[PDB]
């Protein structure tokens, strides 16, 4: 007659303990500004008037021009106007609690690197959570603690893993202190993340010092919705995109809130601080694909990533290996639909195809300035590569009667998502039990 | 989605009111009235309520505590519980979001980050190019789900529920000083195209026509810990999901061309909201108990001038069954809720006279808050409808606490949208 469940799927696929990703000699750390959205030779990109401007700037006037012409995506007519305007207001509407797209700069805004001075340390100052040293060191009743509070805080998917600073971004993109938001964007710098022997993650005005104690990251997963993502590149793919980096903001603030109450220190970040990827293989929560996404079990690649570094002890999760690598190296459908070609057919290798790849490891190597000129064209941020890769399809697990595993077969309109399915969080009851947790899954 | 259809009433508000009924001041509510606000805490020292009840959880703590003589597991966890609950209430500002057009309740996007960011592309600027009230009610719904609530429903905006006058602070004051500066300041409907905040009043515009309301699902488990520390992070996470949805909703609502107030616990009175917006029903306890969660839902709701079709009433037997029922208030902790009949006279100031409903003393209830160190919630726990703390932790648990068991009662087509 068997349904499914990521625990088993989870412990069948586990490794043994070590980073997954190989690495060379020629591995240094990033700089965050090498990023396609901020460096120089990137940034940059023309509207569909062939008028040069920031790339967001170019993608607004698209926006602008498909609503005008009651489109939802690039030469996708809408029902009318109103169903273009609708997909476009929801799409800005869920960006609402992140910053400049990401809540990247570091202890800034929502990014803040210390509790003191949030509205909701002060009003519980008095009975000293913050302050108290922690009741608990045991790092298997922290694991399972944290956890909790991650599911609680927004999660779909958690795991931990010692840090590693490969990932870490040698600078930063931020603002000055005294910069109000308004100006943000025309006064951003660059600024080094170092680590020193200091008791308390603390900026200087010439550097961000992370602790030499903070020895873990706890990695975030934030389910994305099927139908939504589907409509790639159009409008209501921008939208579930935007709403997740929302809740990735609220997990990251009520994570940390958490361990800082608990007696320990803890940094945010969203897209800020080091390379989520990275961190999310090391931590189990997926593998490393083709199109450069972490794919996980549950949700493929269609699910997005923060995580939190903090000092309090923890048990670090296994890797999983569930076979991505060898389905990559023979799929390529990724590659094959991208609208810009930004993803190679080729082997992995070492050696990065331009500045806005990391050298010295071992992934297949895609050209993200190609990608980022797409988004303008399109008027949206794409995602075709995540909405037609197998894994992102809600049933690719079979069980054979021993054991699970991937059906091989899976690899061979806008209208109706507002008319159709949604649940809460665009989280679908058809597959929400593929996340409940128990003790014997948050700590073994 | 067929059991809610089962039960829909006719139109028209199900909340029975006299010539007597006025519009509630907010500075009444037990949480802000002089006469509730002070308690002692169990040293015999008088302090706001809150921190006598901070005291009681320093005091478990040290002593391995989750609770009024609850023994936790040890010291970790009794700090465990307290870490969680404090965190919950991370973006919701001194218990409730109530002052209105500060913090995160502002009454217009225009200084919003979000909505700067997004200037160029003029969404909030734009007429509204939907009018239809059935298609805005379906493109307004989904965002709502999108935006974290289990249950939407629509009405129209019954003024009687609007508090007289907000509990707020002046504007330029800042936040270490909210506490000791809040003041009340009238809520009144004027002909005028925008909400806007004068010195002297909070002005809705006459054209603010329906309320949205949402129905945000507590955790069952841990609800079931009352009046214990987990019942309080179950509540404190919630607070936060209700103003991550308005601030969200207000930002679609503008971006579509309305105009949107959000309110969290502020504005006005959110179980009647809820009752006439087709959410549930009164009960004796005298919260909004639901189909899907029994009582053990928080409220949120915003105001908006977009044109929207309301939902109807329901009716699924709550009040005759809270008649003969009477469990909630035989294990309340401090005698609040009554067990006589319902009446259009309330109890004292925290009661808002004229609506039949049952009577409960709310100063008894807040009364027994720093006593046992938490929101209580025992009323919550135990009510049929709805359905130790070292197993919660060890327990089930899924992504905001929702629980797969019952996620699928809350799916949404467009058919049961409008
Ligand atoms: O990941 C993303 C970052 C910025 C934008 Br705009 C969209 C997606
Ligand atoms: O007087 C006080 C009021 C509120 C807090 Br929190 C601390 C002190
Ligand atoms: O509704 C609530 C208001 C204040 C507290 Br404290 C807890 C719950
Ligand atoms: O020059 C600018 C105009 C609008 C934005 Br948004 C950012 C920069
Ligand atoms: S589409 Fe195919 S090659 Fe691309 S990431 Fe998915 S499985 Fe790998
Ligand atoms: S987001 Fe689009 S343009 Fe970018 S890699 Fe994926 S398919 Fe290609
Ligand atoms: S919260 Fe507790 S004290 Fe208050 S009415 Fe309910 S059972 Fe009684
Ligand atoms: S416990 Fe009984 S009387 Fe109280 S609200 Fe629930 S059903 Fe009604």
């Amino acid at each position: 007659a068997k349904e499914k469940n990521a625990a088993e799927i989870r412990q069948q696929f586990a490794m043994t303990a070590g980073s997954p990703i190989i690495v060379n000699d020629k591995l240094e750390r990033y700089a965050e500004v090498r990023t396609a959205f901020t460096h120089p030779t990137s940034f940059f990109k023309p509207n569909y008037k062939g008028e040069v401007k920031p790339w967001f700037l170019s993608a607004y006037d698209e926006k602008v021009r498909q609503i005008e012409n009651g489109e939802n995506g690039p030469k996708m007519k809408a029902k009318n106007v109103g169903e273009a305007r609708a997909g476009r207001a929801l799409e800005a509407a869920g960006w609402t609690l992140d910053i400049n797209y990401g809540n990247i700069y570091p202890n800034r805004f929502f990014m803040l690197w210390s509790g003191e001075t949030m509205t909701n340390t002060q009003l519980w100052a008095p009975v000293g959570l913050d302050r108290r040293p922690p009741d608990t060191t045991d790092p298997v009743e922290l694991t399972n603690y944290v956890k909790f509070a991650a599911r609680m805080a927004g999660a779909d998917l958690v795991g931990v893993a010692r840090l590693n600073r490969n990932w870490v971004y040698s600078e930063a993109v931020t603002i000055p202190a005294d910069v109000p938001y308004e100006q943000s964007l025309h006064k951003e710098i660059e600024k080094p993340i170092v680590f020193k022997d200091v008791p308390l993650p603390i900026e200087t005005d010439d550097e961000l010092i992370i602790p030499n104690t903070c020895e873990n990251v706890i990695v975030a997963g934030i389910a994305m919705n099927r139908e939504m993502m589907q409509t790639a590149p159009n409008s209501m793919a921008c939208a579930t995109t935007a709403f997740c980096y929302s809740r990735m903001c609220m997990f990251d603030m009520w994570l940390c809130q958490f361990i800082r109450y608990m007696g320990y220190y803890a940094i945010p970040s969203c897209n800020g601080v080091g390379q989520s990827v990275a961190f999310a293989v090391e931590a189990g929560l997926g593998q490393a694909s083709r199109m450069g996404a972490c794919i996980t079990p549950e949700f493929g690649p269609n699910v997005r990533l923060t995580k939190v570094f903090t000092n309090m002890p923890l048990v670090p999760d296994k890797p999983i290996d569930f076979g991505v690598t060898e389905f990559c190296e023979t799929c390529k459908k990724c590659a094959r639909e991208c609208p810009s070609k930004a993803i190679t057919e080729g082997p992995r290798t070492f050696e990065g195809r331009s500045i806005h790849n990391q050298s010295g490891k071992l992934q297949w190597q895609n050209d993200y300035n190609k990608c980022l000129g797409y988004w303008p064209e399109s008027g949206g941020y794409c995602g075709v590569c995540v909405a037609v890769c197998p894994f992102t399809k809600g049933n690719i697990w079979i069980h054979d009667g021993v054991e699970w595993l991937i059906d091989n077969t899976r690899f061979l309109n806008i209208t109706e998502v507002w008319d159709g399915k949604i649940n809460t969080y665009g989280l679908d009851a058809d597959h929400f039990r593929d996340t409940v947790s128990f003790r014997k899954d948050r700590v073994k």
